[PDB]
C-alpha cells in the first residue's frame, strides 16, 4: 500500500479501539510484525484519497480479523518522535473472524485486555497509543 502524509510530512494513520462490547471494558491488541512479543493498537496507514474511519475500519480487519460497529472519533494523535498523525475511532466489536489476512500472512496474533492492562503493555514502546485511551 501507498504511504500518504499530510503537508507537514507526518505519515497519515487510522486505528481503532476495539472494544469487546458497548461497555467498553476490554479492548483487542494485535502482535506488532517486526516484534512479535510485544502488543500495540491495531491500525495503520491511510492510502490515497482514502477516509480516516474507512481506513481504520479497514487495518482493524487486516490486521485483528474483526467487524463491527464504527462509534466516535476520540481524537487526532500526533506521534513527534516518528512523525505519525492518527486518527483514533471506537470500533464495538461483533464479529470475531477466525483465519483473517495477517494471521494467515505473517501470524500475527490478537489478544483482549482490560483496559488498564492494555495501556500497560503499551506504555514502554508505544506511549502514544497508551494516550489514546487517557479519555
Ligand atoms: O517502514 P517504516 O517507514 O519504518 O514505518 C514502520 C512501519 O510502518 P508502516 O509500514 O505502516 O509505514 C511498521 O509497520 P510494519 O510495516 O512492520 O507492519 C511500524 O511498526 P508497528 O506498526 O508494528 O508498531 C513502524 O512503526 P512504529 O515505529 O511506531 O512501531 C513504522 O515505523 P515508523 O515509526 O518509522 O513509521
Ligand atoms: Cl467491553
Amino acid at each position: 500500500q501507498t504511504r500518504t502524509y499530510d503537508g507537514d510530512g507526518y505519515k497519515k494513520r487510522a486505528a481503532c479501539l476495539c472494544f469487546r462490547s458497548e461497555s467498553e471494558e476490554e479492548v483487542l491488541l494485535v502482535s506488532s510484525s517486526r516484534h512479535p512479543d510485544r502488543w500495540i493498537v491495531p491500525g495503520g496507514g491511510m492510502e490515497p484519497e482514502e477516509e480516516p474511519s474507512v481506513a481504520a475500519v479497514r487495518e482493524v480487519c487486516e490486521e485483528a480479523g474483526v467487524k463491527g460497529t464504527l462509534g466516535r472519533l476520540v481524537g487526532i494523535f500526533e506521534n513527534q518522535e516518528r512523525k505519525h498523525r492518527t486518527y483514533v475511532y471506537v470500533l464495538i466489536v461483533t464479529e470475531v473472524l477466525e483465519d483473517w489476512e495477517d494471521s494467515v500472512n505473517i501470524g500475527r496474533k490478537r489478544e483482549w485486555f482490560k483496559i488498564e492492562d492494555a495501556i500497560k503493555v503499551l506504555q514502554y514502546h508505544k506511549p502514544v497509543q497508551a494516550s489514546y485511551f487517557e479519555t
